[PDB]
């Protein structure tokens, strides 16, 4: 309703303000404040440039919410479409990368690879962004124009087809390979009391190893719940009460609030970056 | 106290391998020293007994009449009959299997195996037959039936590890390798998942034509229902795969935690309960509530929703007590006593017959599936 929706805004604004905060913050450390250009910061900071793009549309996403309509145009509505799925796509990718890089740190004990790597991400989302770009637009239909992505005809055909490969392709896999990583660090740890190196610089691996895991746990909470509904949406099933409505945008909200909790884990579970702050 | 018996064993082997007067009467003293202090202690398999219960007296019983012939052991000895003190030893070795040894059954577990073969002949022989039916016999590949496929297929797979396990409960260990034993361990997790996640589905389906009956007819295609079996089954292999690099394989199949386990043990135990179970079940619960305060043959709806919610049901009813238990266990509550492993086992037991019930409910509560069942 108009005082509930005025709570989901009031809370992007919030998400939006804190979120460039840190992660603009956590950018600037890792670019120019620092040589802490380590392979997984690298990765970190296409998780934070990703996190910034996402941020950017909120204040545009919450006017449509409040208004019932995007007054934006078209050019607007791909734009952040766009930008929604690149977030998506890069945040997992990026993540499944992170993992592997530290399944390699502990099993077989440079930046400019991880560079590259970032690279190879956004050609890869840019396989899905740029294409869901093209399809997106505002379309005013009956009653009220809106930014959305068309489906093409039939949609009960393609719907469910597009509705299941990016949950696959954008979700499950990379989670999937992510922890097929972890696993098998498990199976190698095992027998591991400060072997495999020196004492002094084996904190760090598991330190890092554990942030690792934290933010891919608390992404993977963030998203679930709206990558369920989503597909769903894609098999036809539509809410159609206040209630459905409300859990949904609070969800899509819970989605958007990972984008800021990043940073905030940095701070906490990473000395270095500990360090910078205060 | 498995510590003093290692103790007893080497000061037991010492003996008879000495060349020397001395390491004998030291070796009979050591391993004297042990038993006495192995007398106190108390087994795993008594840790619910009382100090002073049949069970447990007669396990006091065993080291005395064991350190009696250690003491006569020493006699001979010091006496100076050295070489007969070393036969005396042989005749501990025999006091050690027979009386103590059992403390650290074979008919009720073959109650147990039989069991399986039982449940394995009857599911498979029940879930193929359901599988056939909806997948060549006849065009009645609904929704419903496209979800009831997937339980069935997943059933299909757990039963064929039933000869397997039953063999390891037989034997008292696992015969057949690493390779089969990652499988089994993957095919067990894959069936919890996919089984309440297809349910969970199976349940939405029913909510949306109870309360959406206009589009329900475009949206509950059977193609859609696919769909959703395919992200169901790509749902739980993020479980399933982790845990079977995790599983491996006297030697025993099993899933190998992180250390520290004190940590992962809880972490593992409460998301899989939640995750695997209560979830599940929660967003179940919410489908047919929101049926309650909503609600020509309008009777097929009402029968096709009156049994999605008995194989729930059914369900729930027999693998609560098995979640219950293994997550205790995560959390470092381990059975310790005959009766505890037994009730373990059935329970367990219990959750693997869910698997052959289905058939039969849908034979008893489906007009189709009670017909083509006529057939054959
Ligand atoms: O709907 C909107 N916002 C919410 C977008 C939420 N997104 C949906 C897409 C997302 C991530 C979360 O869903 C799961 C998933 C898996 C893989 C990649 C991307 C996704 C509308 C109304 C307001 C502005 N407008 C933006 C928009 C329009 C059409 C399509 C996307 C976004
Ligand atoms: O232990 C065994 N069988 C019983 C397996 C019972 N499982 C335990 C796990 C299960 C499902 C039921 O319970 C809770 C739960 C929550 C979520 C998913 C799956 C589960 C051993 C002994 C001999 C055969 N062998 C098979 C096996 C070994 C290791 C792991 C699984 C199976
Ligand atoms: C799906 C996209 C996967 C992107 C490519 C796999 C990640 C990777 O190659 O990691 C490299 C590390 O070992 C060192 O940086
Ligand atoms: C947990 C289930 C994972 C699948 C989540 C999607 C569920 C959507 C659904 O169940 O839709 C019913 C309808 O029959 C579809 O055609
Ligand atoms: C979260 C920040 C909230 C900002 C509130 C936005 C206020 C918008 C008020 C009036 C906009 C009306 C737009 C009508 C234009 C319709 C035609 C078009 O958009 O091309």
């Amino acid at each position: 309703p108009l005082g509930l929706k005025v709570t989901i805004v009031g809370l992007y604004l919030a998400v939006c303000v804190g979120g460039l905060l840190g992660n603009c913050l956590v950018m600037y450390v890792i670019l120019r404040h620092t040589k802490m250009k380590t392979a997984t910061n690298i990765y970190i900071f296409n998780l934070a440039l990703a996190d910034t793009l996402v941020l950017l549309t909120l204040p545009f996403q919450g006017t449509d919410i409040l208004l019932g309509f995007w007054p934006f145009g078209n050019a607007l509505c791909k734009t952040v479409i766009a930008i929604d799925y690149y977030n998506m796509f890069t945040s997992t990718f990026t993540l499944t990368a992170m993992s592997v890089d530290r399944y390699v740190a502990i099993c077989h004990p440079t930046s400019s690879k991880a560079q590259a790597v970032n690279v190879a991400i956004w050609a890869l989302a840019s396989v899905v962004g740029v294409p869901v770009a093209i399809m997106g637009s505002a379309q005013v239909e009956d009653e009220e124009i809106e930014c959305l992505v068309e489906i093409p005809t039939p949609q009960d055909y393609w719907g469910p087809v597009f509705a299941i490969c990016i949950f696959l392709f954008s979700f499950i896999v990379p989670v999937l390979v992510i922890s097929v990583c972890y696993s098998l660090m498990i199976r190698r740890l095992r027998g591991v009391r400060l072997l495999s190196g020196s004492r002094e610089k084996d904190r760090n691996l598991r330190r890092i190893t554990r942030l690792v895991l934290v933010v891919v746990a608390v992404f993977v909470g963030c998203w679930t719940p709206v990558q369920v509904f989503v597909l769903a949406q894609g098999l036809g099933v539509q809410p159609s009460s206040e209630t459905a409505v409300a859990i949904l945008r609070f969800c899509t909200a819970l989605g958007y609030v990972n984008s800021c909790l990043n940073p905030i884990l940095y701070a906490f579970l990473d000395e270095n970056f500990k360090a910078c702050f205060r």
